C-alpha cells in the first residue's frame, strides 16, 4: 500500500520512504496554514517514518 502523501504533503520532521525501502524525502509541510491544497499523491512514497531523525 501507497499513502496519499508527498515531500509538501508529509509533515516536517517525518521522512517519507518508498515500499522498496528507498528513501523519498522528508516531510516539510508548513505548521501554520490548514494543510488541505497540498494533499496529491504521490506514486512513489508508501510510508512515512517521524519517530527518526
Amino acid at each position: 500500500d501507497r499513502i496519499c502523501t508527498n515531500c509538501a504533503a508529509g509533515t516536517k520532521g517525518c521522512k517519507y520512504f518508498s515500499d522498496d525501502g528507498t528513501f523519498v524525502c522528508e516531510g516539510e509541510s508548513d505548521p501554520r496554514n490548514p494543510k488541505a491544497a497540498p494533499r496529491n499523491c504521490d506514486p512513489r512514497i508508501a510510508y512515512g517514518i517521524c519517530p527518526l531523525a
